[PDB]
């Protein structure tokens, strides 16, 4: 509120590539997902103060109006570009889709106010929430939307590189079980070895030029 404001953790004004969440120089942007990506390919720390996991701007339980409040609680220099996987915990709260693109076209347009350039990845399938089509039904439609929306920008599909020439999820890609988080309380299933290697692949090659 208007009376609590500006009494946050100042260390969040600022992050910092020795410690951060950092892919080849661009600061990260992302939940539980990104963040144990960067934890295990990328060498990054969590923020010692806080108790939900974090490392720059990938936080555990980060959705797409959290990422909307993070950035406001950001300071970076005009022109910054950001690696973005977000929406992922919006989908797993089982927000309304229509209301996940509003908050994403948001997202989008403040962050042109802020001149920062969003390099956009899609959302991996969600491997534990297979058997729900519903689910899996609005990860497709918010993927297109992504496709759609940020047709000016760059958009990475890291979706396909999970899924199968049958269209089923590559499970050999994911953990055999879900994990408990701090910032939400849905389980997770995150990437294994070989699904982090697949999908930093697809970032790096995708940026390379």
């Amino acid at each position: 509120t208007i009376l609590t404001s500006g009494t946050y953790n100042d260390s969040l004004l600022t992050i910092n590539s020795d410690y951060d969440a950092y892919l080849l120089d661009f600061p990260l942007m992302g939940d539980d997902f990104m963040l144990y990506l960067a934890r295990m390919e990328l060498k990054c720390r969590f923020r010692r103060h806080e108790r939900v996991l974090q490392s720059g701007l990938c936080v555990s339980g980060l959705t797409i109006n959290g990422a909307r409040n993070r950035l406001k609680r950001v300071q970076l220099p005009e022109g910054t570009q950001i690696i973005v996987n977000i929406g992922s915990v919006d989908i797993m709260r089982g927000k309304p889709l229509v209301q996940i693109e509003h908050d994403f076209r948001l997202l989008i347009k403040e962050m042109h106010n802020m001149r920062l350039v969003p390099i956009l990845t899609n959302l991996a399938p969600l491997g534990n929430y297979c058997h729900d089509k519903v689910l899996c039904d609005k990860i497709y439609r918010f993927n297109k939307f992504i496709r759609s929306e940020c047709c000016h920008l760059k958009v990475i599909d890291i979706h396909s590189c999970l899924i199968n020439e049958r269209g089923v999820v590559r499970f050999d890609c994911f953990q055999a079980s879900p994990r408990q988080v701090t910032g939400s309380k849905e389980p997770y299933l995150f990437w294994n070895k070989i699904g982090r290697q697949r999908v930093l692949q697809v970032i790096e090659t995708s940026l390379e030029y």
